[PDB]
């Protein structure tokens, strides 16, 4: 032992948390820290971006993905209320990560000095720990336990540190990481008494559905096998898509907007719903629930028993664990009239889907793009979503395996997350196959970052829907609103933008195109080019199956004729239909 | 009267306070409001950026520019967050603004539904008035308050909108402007006992100096006249350069680093200053004042009065009729020693600019690119400035006088500032040429909005610096830091790029082109295009004038040798030079 | 079902959790909700109280003493505000507590009204919970929600509620409690590796000690069971005293300040130290461990774990199973000089106690009040504490066991938190003995609401220590303060005032009248009143334990002398001295 620089200390600090990753933009009052990066054999690396949002929601992404705890800092001032739209996504999905602050040196604290500031406020609302250094040989012991907070509490660990500090020095002993003491409670075992109750439950219902979100993450199969034993069919939350096998016979796909039709109406005609791992936030607001009989919930979380609605049954634990006491403990399912109507109803779903796809020539429209990256994505391909109407409806048509990973802001629902994961995601996998699927209105808020992923040999493969307009916004309006005004714009030339930045740009708007062209951006890739598909598509928007226009007991002749020639709808047939095709009757329709 | 939607009052009442532009970027939460634009004749316009941050920035930069009071709004939850670099900078800057952040309908407020949270702790620190709208029948009072508010306090009004608000319908006469109330104070004339103690400070001074703040805009003709009267040279704040005629005698520039040589030097050598209407930021941190005698402020704010400086005279009221009432009083100096040294030491200084602006062949340097700039600009040109340290550095290169308008990001310094003050300038004189010049780091976290200024054919002139790296960064490590580390970068083509987004781009890295780049991309400009410049500069960096090593009695020969090398500066004189040869001494030199 | 007042459904709500008692004060803004109390056999009562913070700090204090969830209310603005110390308190502690803060009616908020204002902020940074409730028909879901979040995050959970939304009415189906899926994890077993870990240690240890918090509360026999097996002495936390009995012979109290001698000793001379529990505070700053080799931590909260020192060994679990484990594990010592010398230091400590306690003439000192309460009070009292140095010292006295409960404001340390204390462990328990043991200080801050106590028929013993001054702030004075000022006043009759308030006052200044008194205090008390004994004590400050001025080898002679002089401990023996009769050495003295 002997002196060590505190900037250095805090290297190893992160080092041993595992944070070997610091996203961000170089700056004055960050530049003591920066220094001590490297030396010593310290691993940690920085990585540049061109915008500091870029930086915090890359960090947030990467421990979406699997990857180690993120470190994002921002210049003081400006740098770090950059820094925003990411710490806001990180908050309110519960996902872990450090922000730094930097800060004009100690002495001009409160003087009123260049770019210096009360920074405290900026964050206290949404941070688990948030917390401004007072002297320099504290720090070490802080960005420890922002390391520590951020991890425990699921959350934004936020420290505001005057530049001057990290050039002091210490001895060796004052200060040491606690990452050697990190601990994790290991799935916990739910209450028998509660998993008989819904055992119980399950075996009494006429018309039992598994609503299953996030927290069955690693446990699909056996979902799948539990649906398969007691004929449940399986709804699914916009982010928990990859769990199940795409073409997993049951899977009826998510409920309201960003869903598919079978959900949202075996939702409707549920007698009893297995809530697991999951908080739907459209639950109370779009009446999700309004017309099932009995509610049971498995969740980890006590706060979340009972919150989207009364539970007759309540499991604390793990979701796993729970499936797999339930699937044990239910009886058998032979036959049920029930799950061959919601088969049949997936597939009739399925076949429209298939068509809009697999069609061979004329104006490019997002189908078919998505068909051609189903053609050419790797098995174990990683998708980082960006929040538009276009975007969003992946979940369509992506044929998806618990191989697959698929992460977005879904609940903040920040536009510009897509480029920031990919490099997250990149970052964590180099050599697996990275897809940031995005809209023109969100490139438009971050594609001069393309260039990071060309810097630091990053490669992936950026596909871009261009059409002129903000669809989702522009296709509610035509709902909620009894006019639009202003929501399209000129047609900027993503392809050359790509190659001015050192990457390889596509342009396509024909579907006779569209598999050749995915075929040479694959192949690109694989050389080691970021690459730039600018999707030339029509303004056709994705069916609405929130508001379907099917059954001719709830819509007129005339409604239902304009909603299938609008959507090339033809074939959907409304569930009802199904339902009394095997002797069932609507419970609420009529 | 009759009947009247909720959002049309809310036009009617913008429109009433002269607040004719919002800018921001159409969505669900906002709909219901934009609906309204337009109709019953109504001329509020909407102005759709790419990144909301260039929206509140815009809206922002139109009111420094002399503008109507900006709007700029922001979608629920990352809408509103991403305006916070703008928000902050008016904030700092004391800007009228309002700022309405769209929000998901009052019923699922609290329901922890999608992009639904509470926005009201978001700006509370920096707002002058922050509410969130309780019920729709109030959205017209507290519009009219906030704009109101925002005008009265000089800063940021923010207001969270649930988006079914506007929907709703009210009697033509629940709703009123009080825009026809609008008053404020005329110029305060300042107490005799006050300016008398001044001018008989400044008639017993040897070496009187006058430091002017942007609070003497309007007025550098008063202030010439009477640096003149009594021998005073005149030191100006990087705010205020174009109060002053570029090339008056005795103007030595601004102190500290971005600063010229002259002021630098005479501010450490003065006895009494004149502090007219600033609150420079350096003033305690580097010592600014530490060999003054007699500290004389003018100010309108109380809350300024001896802030920066103990002050032995203070007067309170406007800085013009302060400085009429004291040149009417003062005696008059025919001749001064301390003078003529000054206005040698700023010829000094200017004949060293002249030789790095006049250069004729070789790489180009960022000197020349203004030295281009001023022989094509027009006399009334505007100039829109980002924060780097080649941006900032234009106080020493263009020839500005009150006809010009010079504006940035000065306290909180955000970068990306230079676009969307383009923007409010020319949406506010669309006749009026308009220059944003920019380095590629604040380029490359704007520049997706150069497609505003073409779609809305508001054509500017952008000249971008790129060298690779983030100079003033970069260039203070090599002093505050041993080392550096990051900080550079590939080379965009940034001409590309403009072409790509419908706008003229051009590319020049040598001198010997810089003129007739200038003459197309400015001919171009004329011909309604939004042009880019991309300068491919050298690695230079723009001398330190806060560490003038070039006195034989503060630094080494062969400090002085390398600095004189580096800087290309082997003619600029030391300023005790020239006070020895006019006789007299230094007072902190020795 | 049919139709229900939304305050009813409220009351029903609050029932359901077990929040049966509302503290607080009636009023306009809370009129609504409280006009539902009762009716429909509604069992949640209302306990007035005369200022705000009592009725918040009652409401927590409540939990504090193993009660139901407390539920606290403050009138919109001013009596909303008056809550902070309590809910500070609460945060600070992790004690759940739901506060609602009334508000001017919905039509009222914005529009700058009597008493109305925006109570969002007030809250926001200690909150777990804080929303202003949008709309009438949401309130009954907040207010479940709000109690789930309460228990669930161990925090203040706050409401605001506009006084017009109670009144309103709803269908009985609209609402709904979640209180039925109420759960709680059960004790987690720790990880084998972490135990043998730990057992390895222990051990191997020539000096182990075992350092318990209030994690290992109702395990106190095991602890107990643990020491004696391998012969390591016992430490406590300021918070944990009742957890051991008394009189055990390896207990050596608690460090600094509030602690005894023993304990101070024995932690700057062990080598391995089983911190079971704690999150003790004064651990960095005062270098508690400073001479520990070993640091073994136990704690449920991953947050924790290596936060107050390196830990050698960290144990993710319930400290009752993982001690169980541990005494299971480990090797028995027989014999240990360490121990044996421990022991001999903590009789000398107790020796020194008991003569004080037991004088028999003179002034009365606080030893001979904690005398008679200890010879007068039930085996199972329970003691609320408030935070003055008198008071404190309680631990140092008081015969407890885990049959009595001690309970004070530990971290925030608000004054005044006695009386409430007294009042939330009364209305919990009111078949108890209850003690509020304050100083005059803390007193003067809440004895209005004693009247409280008189009025509600919860009887409790106040004993007060009066001898006019704050005694810990003016003992403190004379080490970190030259000097001191301020500190003292007059002589108030607070016997007088209690019989002001229909409560039995008693004075006492003698020693020798302390039994007397106290006994007609406790019958009294008994006869079902409320009494307040004015104990006028002298200026006497407890021994400094974390200054003890006995070891030749670290104080002079004339400092000793004059220590054992002012602190009447001529008696007490360094613990060096101890370890030298046992053939052992200092390992950091000389
Ligand atoms: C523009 C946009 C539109 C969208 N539209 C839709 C839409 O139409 N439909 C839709 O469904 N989604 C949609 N989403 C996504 C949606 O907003 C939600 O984020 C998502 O549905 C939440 O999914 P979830 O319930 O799986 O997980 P979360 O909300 O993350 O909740 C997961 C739950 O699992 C629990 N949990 C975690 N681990 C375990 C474990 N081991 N055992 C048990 N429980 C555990 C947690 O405590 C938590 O309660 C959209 C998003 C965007 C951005
Ligand atoms: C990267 C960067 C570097 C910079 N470097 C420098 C530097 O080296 N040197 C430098 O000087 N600046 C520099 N600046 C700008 C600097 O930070 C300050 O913003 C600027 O100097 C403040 O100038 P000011 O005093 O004129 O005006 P302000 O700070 O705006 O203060 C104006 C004052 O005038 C008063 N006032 C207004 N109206 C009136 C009136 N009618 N009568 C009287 N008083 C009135 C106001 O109350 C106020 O006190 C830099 C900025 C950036 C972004
Ligand atoms: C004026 C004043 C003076 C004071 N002076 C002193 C003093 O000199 N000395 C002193 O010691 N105190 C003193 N105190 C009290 C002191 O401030 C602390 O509040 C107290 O010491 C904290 O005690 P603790 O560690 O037991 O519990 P806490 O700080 O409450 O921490 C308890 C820990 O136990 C863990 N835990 C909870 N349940 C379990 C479980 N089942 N299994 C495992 N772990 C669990 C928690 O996660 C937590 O980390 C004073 C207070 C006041 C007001």
């Amino acid at each position: 032992d002997n002196k060590i620089n505190i900037g250095l200390a805090v290297m190893k600090i992160l080092e041993s948390w595992g944070a070997d990753t610091i996203y961000g933009i170089p700056s004055g009052t960050l530049s003591s820290l920066m220094d001590a990066m490297g030396e010593e054999e310290n691993n940690v690396k920085f990585l540049q971006v061109k915008h500091e949002e870029v930086g915090a929601m890359a960090a947030v992404m990467q421990s979406k993905f699997g990857g180690n705890l993120g470190v994002t800092v921002g210049s003081g001032g400006p740098g770090a209320s950059h820094l925003i739209n990411g710490l806001y996504d990180a908050a309110m999905d519960n996902i872990p990560v450090v922000a730094i602050l930097g800060s004009r040196p100690q002495r001009e604290l409160n003087m009123d000095a260049f770019q210096e500031l009360n920074q405290n406020p900026m964050y206290d609302h949404i941070a688990v720990y948030n917390r401004r250094v007072a002297y320099a040989e504290q720090l070490p012991k802080l960005v420890d336990e922002a390391a520590r907070m951020a991890i425990a509490k699921r959350g934004v660990a936020v420290l505001e540190v005057p530049g001057d500090f990290a050039k002091v020095e210490i001895d060796n002993d004052q200060w040491y990481s606690s990452a050697n003491s990190l601990r994790k409670y290991a799935p916990i075992a739910p209450a028998a008494q509660d998993i008989d109750a819904a055992v119980e439950l399950l075996n009494n219902s006429k018309r039992p559905v598994i609503y299953a979100g996030i927290g069955t993450m690693g446990h699909g199969p056996a979902v799948q096998e539990l649906a398969r034993k007691i004929k449940a069919p399986v709804i699914t939350t916009g982010k928990n898509f990859e769990t199940f096998e795409w073409d997993f016979e049951a899977l009826t796909g998510s409920t309201y907007r960003v869903g598919w039709k079978p959900a949202n109406e075996t939702i409707l005609e549920a007698d009893t719903v297995l809530f697991a791992g999951s908080n739907f936030p459209f639950s109370e607001v779009e009446g999700t629930f309004r017309n099932v009989d009995n509610f049971i919930q498995i969740d980890i979380d006590p706060a979340m028993l009972g919150k989207r609605h009364h539970a007759d049954v309540a499991i604390l634990g793990d979701a796993a664990l729970a499936i797999d006491e339930i699937l044990n403990k239910v009886d058998a399912v032979e036959e049920s009239a029930w799950w061959t109507a919601n088969l049949k109803n997936i597939a009739n779903w399925r076949e429209y889907i298939n068509m809009l796809e697999t069609k061979e020539e004329g104006d490019l429209q997002f189908y078919q793009v998505y068909n051609a990256i189903n053609n050419h994505a790797d098995e174990d391909a990683i998708y980082s979503i960006d929040v538009g109407n276009s975007t969003q409806t992946s979940i369509r048509h992506l044929h998806m395996t618990p191989k697959n990973m698929w992460r977005t802001s879904p609940l903040f629902a920040t536009m510009g997350i897509a480029i920031p994961g990919g490099l997250g995601a990149k970052n964590t996998y180099p050599d697996r196959q990275v897809w940031n699927i995005i809209g023109d209105g969100a490139f438009s808020m971050t594609y001069p970052d393309v260039v990071t992923n060309v810097r630091y040999n990053m490669p992936v493969i950026n596909v871009v829907f261009s059409n002129t307009e903000y669809a989702f916004i522009k296709n509610k309006y035509e709902d909620t609103n009894k006019n639009l005004f202003g929501v399209d714009f000129t047609d900027v030339d993503y392809a050359k933008i790509a190659e001015a930045q050192g990457a390889k740009g596509f342009t396509v708007s024909r579907i006779e195109d569209m598999d050749r062209v995915m075929a040479e951006a694959v192949a690109a890739n694989k050389a080691g080019h970021t690459v730039v598909i600018d999707c030339k598509i029509t303004q056709d928007r994705p069916i609405p199956v929130e508001t379907l226009k099917l059954d001719s007991k709830l819509y007129s002749e005339d409604e239902i004729k304009a909603y299938k020639e609008r959507y090339e709808a033809a074939n959907l047939v409304p569930f009802r239909e199904y339902l009394e095709a095997e002797g069932l009757e609507s419970k609420y329709i009529k």
